């Protein structure tokens, strides 16, 4: 690998130089003969595996606070090494945990929102022992992050993995999501994405209202025990009914969505340590709701219904009736959130901010890993600046990772 | 290993074995992906490449290891020995050109790959000859609006000092002019090429949509200017089926997209002039040509006529105007009976093509970054389709612009 890799923006002709890729730690899935850039996803660490991973991270941390090679750095190194040697693992200091979480976000190549990476409230939940305790921590997170509509990014970090048989897990994919119900006739009520999880909740004892927008209960696993069900207090769940500034009929569609996107099924990796329960939240880019949640054929799938209300010619694809309806739905989502003073960002503003962030990162850090396939929004790609921006994708640690769904691996007691 | 690609909407899983055939580099490594980067002979080099190609050709016609196949290899080897190169048979040229298209990972139009009219222009020696061949291509491909895919192939590279080149990036394009007030008139993408034409004696009309002359280089000589006969240049005035004011924008485009600056590589041989043409997908014109900030950049004017509120981005005024412009382009071509395909129909055909290719070929190299359309991405099926990208030969390649190489 050459020391300097250059990226060009084809619209501005700006050329940036990447050196940070030299710090890449993991595989992308690509090789010199194949690219897997559009592939969605292309037992514990031993003492000897853990040693260099910890040192790599501790070095990175002390370099970041301008104390590299200091007495405190050398002492922390020795202390960590001693701990790994005597206990097969180690515990992060609060400072290091905070640094690690912010950097996992900073390193998330798929995230367009990273200009915000240094403003992340970190909740240390490593003292948690029970599902009830996890419930308490999660409620506090939701309330803090929601902030009456003035959303604040946050992460709550539960105890790290030990032997792999005592994992903390949030079984939910996001803290707040809507149930989906498969009907005897093959139709689906609610969110089809969530049918499997909904069925699991029902089996565990959840009594479902069986509506279109039912907030799912939390299914929480502490210390490897069987997961337990909890209802999020509804006053903590901020929702926005969707209406359109021109179309008075849009409200009659009965759509709404929740304000807080809070992904809860990822794994946070810091210094070789694995935090299998680390729910984090930011705020929405409008297209996540207006394009994907509402218009994906396998999701709420509303294009036809909206197009019919718009009196559109739906006989030919070339009338672009779908595209026309898609825009109006996204206008409505943004309009409804702004009207209710719930933080949201449009895809133009978000990508423009991301470009500035990327330029700053190249300047101060020597690069910014970015996954074009994910960064470019799902509508109007080329009229956003990110479409024209060459990117380099690579994996830096600390990082957020995918992990298997817990019902697939859980040993029921 | 066999690699699986999944469609996340349909849950269809395909199995790729074809990638195992590639030997050319992608640009990525195990540690860095360059998937969004635009651009990541000798006798000794020549024979194995030739052999590789002759082998797959005789395999494709189910006569691998035949007397014909063996005689051909023997023939090619002697020819490389005694002349430092070799000449393709007509059958081989056609097979190779079709497969370069078939292997073009960035092309969403590949369901048409085996329907390609190949014009053999390897006997051409002068720019005048090049002009004749190109006029014939344009006339055949245009076909009064019923567009037909075609490629015209000029003599291959010999020593690199006698290249045939079409200096135009496409056979038909619009001039761009830098103005005193620092603005650009016409297509800003073509400002440089336009200046070269002017320098060489082209008298510019200095309008918004002036069809550029052809600038043609034969056998490494200085390029020469030619005017395409205007009756051969099919154009479409853009109007809108609802907005009667849209025609007042004075917009038009040409019907024939004919890319002329790529290099066609077959069996180690390099065809530096190989203009090829198909037909448009509407977004090429309506989104990129018309709405790129660096191109005609019409969103603001259009949004004005639509009386949209343009104070805040979150009104999505850009997205609204964008859809209407793309409706106009499709409507206009269709009303004039000029072949064009919308991004919905095109991507749908591409998914079917992928399925065909996995079934009969073991895979289909595809570049998601290029395949997904520049508007309404996730409401087309390719957005949800995992793709594998790898490099197969015969292929179309980029080459440097001739004005950065040519000594006059
Ligand atoms: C502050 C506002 C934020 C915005 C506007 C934002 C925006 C986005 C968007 C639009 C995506 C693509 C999601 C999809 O299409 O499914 C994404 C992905 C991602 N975000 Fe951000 N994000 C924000 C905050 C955060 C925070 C606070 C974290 C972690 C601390 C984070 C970590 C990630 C990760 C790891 C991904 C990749 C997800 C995956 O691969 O499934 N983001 N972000
Ligand atoms: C017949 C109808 C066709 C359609 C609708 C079509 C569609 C497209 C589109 C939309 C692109 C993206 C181009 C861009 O965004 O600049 C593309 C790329 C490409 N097409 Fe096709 N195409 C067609 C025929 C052909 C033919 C006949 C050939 C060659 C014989 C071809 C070879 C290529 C190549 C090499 C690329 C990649 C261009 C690059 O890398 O710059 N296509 N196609
Ligand atoms: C996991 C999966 C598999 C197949 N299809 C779709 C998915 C969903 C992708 C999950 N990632 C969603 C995600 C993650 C982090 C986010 C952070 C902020 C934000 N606004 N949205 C996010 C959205
Ligand atoms: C030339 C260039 C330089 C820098 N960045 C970007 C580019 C754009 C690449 C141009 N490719 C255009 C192209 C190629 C083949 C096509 C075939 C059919 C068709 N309808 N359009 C095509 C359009
Ligand atoms: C096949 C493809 O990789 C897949 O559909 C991806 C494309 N890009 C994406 N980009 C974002 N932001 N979110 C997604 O879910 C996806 N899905
Ligand atoms: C940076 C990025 O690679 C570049 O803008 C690409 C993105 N995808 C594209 N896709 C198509 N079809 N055509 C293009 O010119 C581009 N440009
Ligand atoms: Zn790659």
């Amino acid at each position: 690998c050459p020391r300097f890799l250059k990226v060009k923006n084809w619209e501005t002709e700006v050329v940036l130089t990447d050196t940070l890729h030299l710090k890449s730690t993991l595989e992308t899935g690509c090789t010199e003969y194949i690219c897997m850039g559009s592939i969605m996803h292309p037992d514990v660490r031993t003492k000897d595996q853990l040693f260099p991973l910890a040192k790599e991270f501790i070095d990175q941390y002390y370099s970041s606070i301008k104390r590299f090679g200091s007495k405190a750095h050398m002492e922390r190194l020795e202390e960590v090494n001693k701990e790994i040697d005597t206990t097969s693992t180690y515990q992060l200091k609060d400072t290091e945990l905070i640094y690690g979480a912010k950097h996992a976000w900073r390193n998330a190549s798929r995230c367009v929102g990273r200009i915000q990476w240094s403003k992340l409230q970190v909740f240390d939940a490593r003292d948690c022992t029970t599902a009830h305790g996890m419930f308490n921590y999660i409620c506090n997170h939701v309330k803090y992050a929601t902030n009456k509509g003035n959303l604040r990014s946050a992460i709550t970090i539960f105890p790290q993995r030990t032997d792999g048989k005592h994992d903390f897990r949030v079984w939910n994919s996001q803290l707040i999501r809507y149930a989906g119900y498969k009907q005897p006739d093959g139709s689906t009520l609610g969110d089809p994405a969530n049918v499997q999880f909904t069925e699991i909740c029902i089996q565990q004892g959840w009594k479902p209202p069986r509506g279109r927008f039912d907030v799912l209960p939390l299914l929480l696993q502490a210390n490897g025990n069987d997961p337990e069900l909890f209802q999020i207090p509804p006053e903590l769940v901020l929702e926005v009914p969707i209406r359109h500034p021109k179309f008075e009929w849009f409200k009659d569609l009965g759509l709404k969505w929740y304000g807080l996107p809070a992904v809860s099924n990822m794994l946070l990796e810091i210094g070789g340590l694995e935090f299998s329960a680390c729910p984090f939240s930011g705020w929405y880019m409008g297209t996540e709701i207006g394009v994907r949640d509402y218009c994906d054929n396998s999701r709420y799938n509303i294009l036809e219904e909206v197009a019919k209300k718009m009196n559109l010619d739906m006989r030919k694809t070339s009338s672009l009736w779908k595209d026309q309806a898609l825009v109006e739905i996204n206008i409505a989502v943004l309009y409804s959130f702004q009207s209710d003073k719930v933080t949201i960002v449009d895809h133009h503003s978000a990508t423009e901010s991301f470009i500035k962030h990327m330029e700053n990162e190249y300047r101060c850090r020597g690069g910014c890993p970015a996954d074009w396939v994910w960064i470019v929004p799902p509508m109007s790609g080329s009229i956003t600046p990110v479409f024209h921006q060459e990117m380099l994708n690579y994996r830096l640690t600390p990082s957020f990772e995918y992990q298997p769904d817990p019902w697939n691996t859980h040993v029921w007691k």
